[PDB]
């Protein structure tokens, strides 16, 4: 008869250390963080929010003065 045992070795890539260097945002976090910092530029929230990842994170480092910086292709 057929046969098909399809299994392949699922070893991906050896354990990392820090996935980091950007991580995938939404408008939802660009505006959020907006609407919670007013005084901050709307294009650079985004570029914080890639960075490290989270709105909460950076609404954090948003109300202790922290550097934003703006997005690539802004400057």
């Amino acid at each position: 008869g057929a046969m098909g045992p399809q299994g392949s070795t699922q070893n991906a890539l050896r354990r990392t250390g820090r996935v980091n260097g950007g991580h995938p945002v939404t408008t939802q976090m660009v505006e959020t963080v907006q609407n919670l910092a007013p005084n901050l530029h709307p294009e650079q929230i985004r570029y914080s929010l890639e960075n490290t990842g989270s709105v909460e994170e950076t609404v954090e480092r948003y109300l202790r003065g922290d550097e934003f910086s703006f997005p690539p292709g802004f400057e």
